[PDB]
């Protein structure tokens, strides 16, 4: 389930993530089930922000939404808002 690594706060839903740069495709690879996060592959290097701006962009389409990282820029483990979306909205969308 999904639904350990979301909450929805009052500016929408906070996604916990994991990810690994250098992947051969940005996806969903997996669920963390210990550390409540989604297993994210990057296809793009861990240098100049790049694996971020990939992460942001491949939610954003996703989503339809804005999302920011709130915390852990420079962490494997990082806090993403989905601004002005439900949880409800964000489960539908990781299930397809
Ligand atoms: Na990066």
């Amino acid at each position: 389930y999904f639904q350990g690594s979301l909450r929805e706060t009052s500016e929408g839903v906070i996604l916990s993530v994991i990810v690994a740069p250098n992947a051969r495709e940005t996806k969903i690879v997996g669920i963390d089930g210990t550390r409540g996060r989604v297993k994210v592959n990057v296809a793009a290097p861990p240098v100049k922000g790049k694996a971020n701006k990939e992460l942001m962009k491949f939610f954003k389409k996703l989503f339809g939404a804005e999302v920011v990282i709130v915390r852990g820029e420079t962490s494997r483990e990082k806090d993403l808002l989905i601004k002005g979306i439900t949880k409800k909205e964000v489960i539908e969308k990781l299930e397809l």
